[PDB]
């Protein structure tokens, strides 16, 4: 560890990566910190479910990903306990228990927020789906110029994708995969367009995926090293960045104050250029830390001179959720290409199709692998092979349809994993809402009660906005129940539901993006750097200031590429 | 990754690092292989829970515990869900679905057991529990000379301590700890002693304790290195181990059947010493899968010739668990020092209490500790300072109350962690039972299923036996009953009761150790080599052949310490 | 139609399931493995409870229910009495 | 006849109950008989159900049928958590 680099970078996430990518590539010497640790094996930041354990394991994956999910802002209790024994020690009022935070509205909040902690983020337990915005749900990178703003992002998401390793083909050969997706490609013939969810994930084996990460976009090795000689680049495990010290002019950060977690010393450290790309919830808290914005409950008496809209348009999804049973008749169709006769286990069982037939609804390989699986396997009542690949299904945003779809199998299942129902047969469907950004919805930070690493406690002062917002969510609701009905009646336990606000995790417009900090309420620019300020950026989801239903990701790191050509634009290596 | 090696070890799990810590540093060239893969961070092998984010959020380690814990043997399921639409394919008959296990009886089974594939093995989890066992407990590593098994237990104790790094202090300064102990031996008035239990562990600061793990035992680092430039060892993860080759003669092991996972390929892989370390459940899966014991399901009146015990006499403890919620009477004794005046929140309020009173039943730094947090914290209604550690708790096994305890907070919680009552009122209490090896009670594997890495499938036909071990199993509970009312009565959601069978992970008994292979029904002698095999060495719980209720860990190591030195006794290491 | 239940409309589902008898429960085959080791515990899932063994668990209509009180179910019904149209009739 | 634990955290006046009722088609194959060995608690033959939803129109319809209450209760509000869309126990 020096004390002076060219770039330092606050986060080890995947939008940090971009920032390190970018930045170690064209020859700076970067420092980054992470507050979290190396946890993932030797590829450091790399996805969790990578390991063959977890690909032979899916559903223990879940466990995982609640580990490392730690709510932002818990309110206070007030479930009454009156079956205690008398002799215990029992309540006379809804006290402040468990470190849960006073100044939380529960009727209010977004309970389900929460951040990961470790090296590489969220990005190391993520579903990896990458789909891009189209023009309603995006901010504008150029005004009164629509093929011009196109092109822009088209550049940036091509790349994007291209760090990520973003593909659409992963699951061609999945049955249960073909099935759903041809389904609905039917079902909505003339209507709407179904495809293979874009995933961040390069398939090695018919039971192996890659799963793309941070480490995907940056393998986190300190450099120089032999593959990388000419480069400079360190990370730094355990240690939390407190705050950016401000000049008094408002126009440059002079240092990064960091707290080592395992000595417990504090450090000041210099840069030139300072990257904040902690998430959505810590760039804000660590901004309003150093003096942006207002610390403590919103006064409208008194706003804020530096940054007054930071926190405020904060945007989260909608997000409903429910399981399906596969129905009889598209258990039926897999077979629909083939001659049964007589009963399974018994002597003149048969099941035969004619290769390459006019008639066939299927192709080869597909009824190959149904012909095998039903006569090699007679005790199953299945037609699906055992270890088919699960769906990957979308059918994205449209004005007539404003939500993201994902239909198939998430890692994050949400109630206790049910066994009596063949998993073969089981469908997850989520359906995610966009949301209006408005004034009144708002992150802020305590100026008394601080959380775990002793920084100001988030607070959320949230609703759904209750025109179109409301009014898209409960359509989204309805549209999943009428689409996965062509798939399937619902399993029970998991049941249409809307799911606690927040648990989706694609908050942003927490630190918004814009042309004009007053005319467009913002507190980046295009370049996403803090108006004002030489030397400050944010990447993340916190810039994104539009009503987005689509996972933001890829959006992010398309902003983050932007900015880091900006600053290959205006700030020189440091020589070797 | 040579052809030949001196030693070859299967498993990095704590014991397996025991033989790699020994003869590594006896200087033989050490291979060791394990099935998973490194996810500890940079430590390999360490504990997991050594994150700073872990110890701000012990909450969430359950996740991670739950997460790499894969069920043993899933019999198939039979709940009726009949509340599927109509649409919905439905099951006809409770055919094999979701992996399960046809050959198992849910009813003879111990669904609770578990296995975790990951370098450093279920000590990358673990409560770090390390207490020795009396001799009631302890198989004989001496007959007939009570002195002399005692200094040899003595000494390879000692031994296994420093390894582990095992102290009886870290806890010390805990208000809550000390609470409910002294409570405790009170109240039972001179019949039982109540101490810390015994834990692999060095605090670190009053926030943090640096849990011990395999990693403590052996760092894993391949070497030589710039810290051991004479040594000798490669850690190969991901390589699953499927056969030893036996001699005809079943008189040694000539090699190693190992298959790449990464690679797909298969290789032998030869040494003068093979060292099985997998676990009680793996081993005995090697070794059968290997031609000792008996394929498939036990047939009485075909016995195997070759380690006919070898997955009989199995035990696994009884497990018996409730919470409390502290007694007013406690509460009210922690600040029993203080003069308290006023009204919590008022100009008026006051605590104070006169350090170094005679009369004091506390010393000052309680009262300072107590004092501080009720006057620094008016809103607070309880004594106990917000991060006071957790107690832990035990008293130890004894012929009249013949079970392990612990008591305190274990960060396996068994169900949904309730917020309505204050975390700091709220003690754990494990009681587990010692088990009869009983001939009947058997770990087998079937000749036609398999599991997930094509491995013949882990069924059990276990019942508690009837008798003692049944008898002990309801005192045991009974017990837990009486002695938690001391402190507190119980918490709703957490009332007393029995574990599913195995969940303890506590598995002993599957390759177990005696004097005579044929009087004593065994597999490995006391230096815990297979009977009639020059150079094959198991390790782990599997060897413990007695009745125990303690944690196995440290006696498992301990024996593993005494089968080293039988290695360095006959083998020499290669010249370097 | 007492002033106790048109006061206290939300009771009244107790009455209704004091007097649904199950027409079919098949046996059941749920595993509780936690009893205590000292504790009675089956070999099989045996006829339990007056359950039928004739029953196809799968094959059922467990919700079925008869009221064995005078006036039948009019008892307790909620007086619901739409006529069928053509097609819904004999 | 509710079904589930009386909830109270949200006011009653905003609650309201769907109920949808399919039509079966009567099957040759779905049948009620009686045991000639088990009796039920009457001493009298014990009703065996031998039933499955036809697969055909009457399901199909079930399915829709579910659909439109999904579709229909949306005009008045979202579902109450705990009281979810689902099918009733047959
Ligand atoms: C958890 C989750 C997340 C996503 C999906 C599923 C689940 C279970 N699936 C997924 C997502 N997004 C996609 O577009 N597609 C989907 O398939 N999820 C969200 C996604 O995972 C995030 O949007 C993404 O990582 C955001 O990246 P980022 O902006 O780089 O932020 P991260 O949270 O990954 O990393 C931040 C980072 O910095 C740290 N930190 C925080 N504060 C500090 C301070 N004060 N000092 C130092 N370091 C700090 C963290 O520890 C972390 O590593
Ligand atoms: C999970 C857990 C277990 C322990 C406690 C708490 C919980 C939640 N706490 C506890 C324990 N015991 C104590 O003595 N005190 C306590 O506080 N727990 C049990 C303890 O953790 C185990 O007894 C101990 O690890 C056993 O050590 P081991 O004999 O070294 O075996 P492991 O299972 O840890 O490691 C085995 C290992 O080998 C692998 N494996 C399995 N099969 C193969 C094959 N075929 N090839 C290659 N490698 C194989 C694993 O992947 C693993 O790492
Ligand atoms: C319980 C229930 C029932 C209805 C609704 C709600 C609930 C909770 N709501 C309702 C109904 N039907 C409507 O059209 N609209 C709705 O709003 N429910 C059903 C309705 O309640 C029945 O369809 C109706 O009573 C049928 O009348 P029934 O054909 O007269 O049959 P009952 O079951 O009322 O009375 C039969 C009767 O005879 C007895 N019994 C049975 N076996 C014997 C023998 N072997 N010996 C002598 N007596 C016998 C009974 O004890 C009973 O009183
Ligand atoms: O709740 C899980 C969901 O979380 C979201 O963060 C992801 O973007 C989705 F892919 C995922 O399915
Ligand atoms: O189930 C958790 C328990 O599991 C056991 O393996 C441990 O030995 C105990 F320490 C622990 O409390």
């Amino acid at each position: 560890m020096d004390i002076k680099y060219d770039v330092v970078i606050v986060g080890s996430g995947p939008i940090g990566c971009t920032y390190a990518r970018e930045l170690v590539g064209a020859g700076y010497k970067v420092a980054m910190f992470d507050i979290g640790e190396i946890d993932s094996g030797l590829k450091i930041g790399a996805h969790k479910k990578n390991t063959v354990e977890y690909q032979k394991n899916i559903d223990k994956f879940v466990n995982v990903i609640q580990g490392q999910l730690m709510s932002v802002s818990v309110p206070v209790n007030t479930l009454v306990v009156d079956t205690l024994s008398p002799t215990s020690w029992q309540a006379s009022t809804f006290f402040v228990r468990n470190g849960s935070n006073p100044e939380q509205d529960p009727l209010r909040n977004l309970s389900g927020q929460a951040v990961t902690r470790v090296v590489g983020g969220m990005s190391t337990h993520w579903t990896c789906a990458t789909p891009r915005f189209d023009r309603e749900q995006r901010p504008l990178l150029v005004k009164d110029d629509a093929d011009a703003d196109d092109a822009e992002w088209d550049r940036l998401y091509t790349k994007a994708e291209s760090y990520f390793q973003t593909g659409t083909d992963q699951f061609k050969e999945s049955i249960r995969h073909n099935l759903v997706l041809n389904k609905l490609t039917e079902e909505y013939k003339g209507q709407r367009d179904f495809q293979q969810i874009p995933l961040a994930a390069t398939r090695r084996s018919p039971t192996f995926v890659e799963w793309s990460s941070a480490n995907t976009v940056f393998d986190l090795q300190n450099r120089p090293n032999t593959d990388a000689p000419e480069e400079r680049f360190n990370l730094f495990p355990a240690v939390a960045c407190e705050r950016v010290v401000r000049n008094a002019l408002n126009s440059e950060i002079e240092s990064l104050h960091i707290h080592d977690l395992i000595s417990g010393d504090r450090f000041e450290i210099k840069a030139d250029v300072y990257v904040l790309t902690a998430g959505a919830v810590h760039n804000t808290q660590l901004l309003v830390n150093s003096g942006f914005g207002q610390l403590g409950r919103p006064n409208p008496a008194n706003p804020p001179e530096l940054l007054p809209s930071l926190g405020s348009y904060i945007t989260e999804q909608s997000l409903v959720f429910c399981q399906t049973v596969m129905s009889t008749e598209l258990i039926d169709s897999v077979k629909s290409d083939m001659t049964i006769r007589g009963t399974p286990g018994e002597l003149t069982y048969s099941v035969t199709y004619t290769p390459g037939a006019s008639t066939n609804k299927h192709p080869d390989w597909w009824n190959e692998k149904v012909k095998n699986h039903m006569m090699q396997h007679q005790e199953d009542p299945l037609p699906i092979p055992f270890e088919d690949p699960e769906p990957q299904v979308t059918t994205l945003f449209q004005p007539s349809h404003p939500w993201h779809t994902q239909i198939g199998r998430d890692a994050f299942s949400y109630g206790a994993v049910q066994q009596s129902i063949d998993s073969r047969l089981i469908v997850d469907w989520r359906f995610f809402g966009r949301t209006e950004p408005k004034e009144e919805n708002k992150l802020w930070f305590s100026d008394k009660i601080t959380d775990a690493y002793n920084m100001p406690q988030p607070t959320f002062d949230f609703r759904f906005p209750a025109g179109r917002t409301s009014k898209e969510a409960e359509d989204m609701m309805t549209d999943m129940c009428v689409m996965s009905a062509k798939i399937g009646g619902f399993l029970p336990g998991s049941l249409p539901q809307f799911m606690e606000p927040g648990l989706c995790l694609h908050l942003g417009g927490t630190h918004r993006m814009g042309f004009d900090e007053k005319e467009d309420n913002c507190c980046v620019n295009t370049d996403s750097r803090v108006f004002g300020f030489k030397n400050l950026f944010l990447g993340g989801c916190g810039n994104i200031p539009t009503a987005y239903g689509a996972n933001p990701t890829l959006t992010a790191m398309s902003l983050a590429i932007k900015s880091c050509e900006y600053i290959k634009q205006n700030f020189t290596p440091s020589p070797f």
